[PDB]
Order: structure tokens, then C-alpha cells, then sequence
């Protein structure tokens, strides 16, 4: 909508207050204008007629419980936005400031959160797996980065290229909640996640197997669920990101952690200068080997860490 940029204030959905870059023309919409061509979050009013209506509010106060999930969904999606673009000199996802989409209160009850192709939507949970979705960080640059690797690499979104756009996404997820810098971990969705129990999660990236999920290649699942396996089979590339971030000796074998920022690095450029549609997991392993080539030098740390990581969770 055409107007002046505004700024209003609001909660979230776990009850942190946050100012918001609202437009105002007649009511205070939820478009923010400060970053490429705007961010833009919507009302599906419990419906799954998407997008819904651009988020109108008359005094560009969001403290209701309803506007929570919005407040969240429309800030998170900033916060992703100026990751890219501080940390790799990326522009929205497409990187041409593609404008950013949100809808929430998608469906009732829904306990998910995902990229159609064009936007983001995030379900209200059904408060016992889930509370609202985009409250948590994580899942939101998790499902923001799907829009990043559809523009780049285009993984196809099975077997192995697609267990690779998974862990993409939780990697770049994980580093946006660092980036933010509360409560950050190597967990997936924990903010939103089962509201009764302490310290679950959907995912460890530190220890796969605690929730069921691979560590190594010879573990990898073959069969057809989950379109072959693409969030299970994520767990062996998650956990090799977070030796080569951390450190650890896993299954014998020692690596020396360089570091989320280079971890960054490296997982960035395989994804936008290296991986296809269809590449395979040992395919990604020599992406991200040229990849610290490239940044590092073939004979640096950065390489031969990358080189134990992949050899520590058997992928040659
Ligand atoms: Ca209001
Ligand atoms: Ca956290
Ligand atoms: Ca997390
Ligand atoms: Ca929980
Ligand atoms: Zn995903």
C-alpha cells in the first residue's frame, strides 16, 4: 500500500515487546519499507486462502494476543533479511529485494510452518505441540532460507538433494538465532515446541539421534516416508555443520571447529556457487571442500576440518 513509513510496538508470542516497521494510510498495516522492497505480513483468519488480507491495525498497537503470531512473523522475517544482507551481501531471497511475504493464523490448530513457492506461512499450533509458529527464529530463517536455496542451488526436494536442502536450512536458521543472539543453540524450534516440556526440541543438529535421527551415512534412512527421508537423512549433514562449526571427535574421528562464522561462509558459497538440483551428499561434500579452497587456501585448517567432518559422518 502507498503511505509513510511508521513505527509501532507490540508482543510477541512468548510476551517480548518489539517495535515494528508499520505503513500507515488510514490504518497501520503491517509493511515494513526500510528493507528492499518491503516486508509484508498478512491475516489467513484461521483459513487456508492464501495470502489473506495485508495486516491492518487502527493504532499500530500490537499487544493482543491474536496480533502475537504477526508481530513475530513480520520481525523475524526483518532479522533474516538483515543477516543475508550484512553477513553475505544478500539481497531478500532472490537477491533483487524480492519482497518478503508472510501469512499467519494459517488454518486451525496447525502444526507446521513452511514455504509455499511464493511466501511464508506459519500455522497458530495446536498449543500442546505447538504454540505459534513464528515464534521461534529459527523456524523462521529455517523456512526463508527454503525461498534462498530455491533461487540458488534448486535442490530438488528428495533423497539426498532434498535431506541437503533441509540441513541447509536448519544450518542457516541456526546461524540466524546466533545472529539475533538469544538463547541461540544447535536445536530446531524449541521456542514453539511442546509448551509442557523443558529442553525439547524438533531436531538436534549436535546429536541427531536423540530424536530418532541419523549421525552417519551408514545409518541414512532409504525408504520412500517423508519424500525419501529429507528431515530425517538432514541429521548426517547437521551434525557434519556442527563439527565443523564446534569441534568433536564423533564415531573416532577428531575435527577441529572453525567457527559459525566460517561455517557460514563455507555452507553459503557451495549453496550459490557449487550445488545443483540434484546433488548428492558426497557431491556436497567436495562443494564445501572447493568451497573453503576457494576462501581459505587448499592447505588451510578450514580445509582439513571440512575434510574430518564429511569422514566423520562416513560421507566420502
Ligand atoms: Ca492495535
Ligand atoms: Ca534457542
Ligand atoms: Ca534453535
Ligand atoms: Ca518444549
Ligand atoms: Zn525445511
Amino acid at each position: 500500500i502507498t503511505g509513510t513509513s511508521t513505527v509501532g510496538v507490540g508482543r510477541g508470542v512468548l510476551g517480548d515487546q518489539k517495535n515494528i516497521n508499520t505503513t500507515y494510510s488510514t490504518y497501520y498495516y503491517l509493511q515494513d519499507n526500510t528493507r528492499g522492497d518491503g516486508i509484508f505480513t498478512y491475516d489467513a483468519k484461521y483459513r487456508t486462502t492464501l495470502p489473506g488480507s495485508l495486516w491492518a491495525d487502527a493504532d499500530n498497537q500490537f499487544f493482543a494476543s491474536y496480533d502475537a503470531p504477526a508481530v513475530d512473523a513480520h520481525y523475524y522475517a526483518g532479522v533474516t533479511y538483515d543477516y543475508y544482507k550484512n553477513v553475505h551481501n544478500r539481497l531478500s531471497y532472490d537477491g533483487n529485494n524480492a519482497a518478503i511475504r508472510s501469512s499467519v493464523h494459517y488454518s486451525q490448530g496447525y502444526n507446521n510452518a513452511f514455504w509455499n513457492g511464493s511466501e511464508m506461512v506459519y500455522g497458530d499450533g495446536d498449543g500442546q505441540t505447538f504454540i505459534p509458529l513464528s515464534g521461534g527464529i529459527d523456524v523462521v530463517a529455517h523456512e526463508l532460507t527454503h525461498a534462498v536455496t530455491d533461487y540458488t542451488a534448486g535442490l530438488i526436494y528428495q533423497n539426498e538433494s532434498g535431506a541437503i536442502n533441509e540441513a541447509i536450512s536448519d544450518i542457516f536458521g541456526t546461524l540466524v538465532e546466533f545472529y539475533a543472539n538469544k538463547n541461540p543453540d544447535w536445536e530446531i524450534g524449541e521456542d514453539v515446541y511442546t509448551p509442557g516440556i523443558s529442553g525439547d526440541s524438533l531436531r538436534s543438529m549436535s546429536d541427531p539421534a536423540k530424536y530418532g535421527d541419523p549421525d552417519h551415512y551408514s545409518k541414512r534412512y532409504t525408504g520412500t516416508q517423508d519424500n525419501g527421508g529429507v528431515h530425517i537423512n538432514s541429521g548426517i549433514i547437521n551434525k557434519a555443520a556442527y563439527l565443523i562449526s564446534q569441534g568433536g571427535t564423533h564415531y573416532g574421528v577428531s575435527v577441529v571447529g572453525i567457527g559459525r562464522d566460517k561455517l557460514g561462509k563455507i555452507f553459503y558459497r557451495a549453496l550459490t556457487q557449487y550445488l545443483t538440483p540434484t546433488s548428492n551428499f558426497s557431491q556436497l561434500r567436495a562443494a564445501a571442500v572447493q568451497s573453503a579452497t576457494d576462501l581459505y587456501g587448499s592447505t588451510s585448517q578450514e580445509v582439513a576440518s571440512v575434510k574430518q567432518a564429511f569422514d566423520a559422518v562416513g560421507v566420502k
